RNA sequence: AUGGCUGUCGUCAGCUCGUGUUGUGAAAUGUUGGGUUAAGUCCCGCAACGAGCGCAACCCUUAUCCUUUGUUGCCAGCGGU
């Protein structure tokens, strides 16, 4: 149920950014620098990866709801195959400022989505002209482009999973406000203090983000069972 | 001292609210930015997300055809003048 260090070496989890963009709040997780490129200290990560999954074992056991957040085009596709396979919720596109704290408004937009979603099945657009139908599908697709992965959310999620916290610092501000356990994949240039469960790793690699997703996929399915 | 009614900026495209967020606060954000339009009209980005009054549309007239009717209106196809 846990990953080995050998597989992570092939995954490229320790290939951080340069020594010019590094964040000084990551010193306890910085190994060295080769060709002026910081290496993630893998010794601290592996044990912290398990307790991160251990926390995932507890929340998923009590019918908990988790949220995978990643707005990078080099990670936007993996999260789609992740949440849909493990029966969860995700946000691959633009993280709206106010998805959590301003839920009383995003709740109605979901009703607006489901209003146009229900209108798309029966075919109500066939009696309206081409102008009214195209207009109702240009927003319906935009809400699918925004709230498409959280249509059946049902209230505030109980856990937050983030990919590269510094690129998602809007989501962490909302997570620390409501008191939600946030599990983030922090990079050498990212923000560690905002997240209580930090997982020092890389974000600009395809195989790196999937190795995390493969691990979190099984542990949450262990909670559903 | 007022109601109702009116002129003008101006038919200019702006004016605001609920929630969230930012700053001790007045307030800001939304309404900024790249393009675009007659126009905060529309798309994309974006700590903003939505909505309301406005703009637009629905109203009237004019322009083309068809259907319905033919008076006191009209006169082509046929006669008497």
């Amino acid at each position: 149920a846990t990953v080995s260090m050998r597989d992570m070496l092939k995954a490229g989890v320790h290939f951080g950014h340069q020594t010019r963009y590094w964040n000084p709040k990551m010193k306890p997780f910085i190994f060295g620098a080769r060709n002026k490129v910081h290496i993630i200290n893998l010794e601290k990560t592996v044990p912290m990866f398990n307790e991160a999954l251990a926390e995932l074992n507890k929340i998923a056991s009590r019918k908990g709801k988790i949220l995978f957040v990643g707005t990078k085009r080099a990670a936007s596709e993996a999260v789609k195959d992740a949440a849909l396979s493990c029966d969860q919720f995700f946000v691959n596109h633009r993280w709206l400022g106010g998805m959590l704290t301003n839920w009383k408004t995003v709740r109605q937009s979901i009703k607006r989505l489901k209003d146009l979603e229900t209108q798309s099945q029966d075919g109500t657009f066939d009696k309206l002209t081409k102008k009214e139908a195209l207009m109702r599908t240009r927003e319906l697709e935009k809400l699918e482009n925004s709230l498409g992965g959280i249509k059946d959310m049902g209230g505030l999620p109980d856990a937050l999973f983030v990919i590269d916290a510094d690129h998602e610092h809007i989501a962490i501000k909302e997570a620390n406000n409501l008191g939600i356990p946030v599990f983030a994949i922090v990079d050498t240039n990212s923000d560690p203090d905002g997240v209580d469960f930090v997982i020092p790793g890389n974000d600009d690699a395809i195989r790196a983000v999937t190795l995390y997703l493969g691990a979190v996929a099984a542990t949450v399915r262990e909670g559903r069972s």
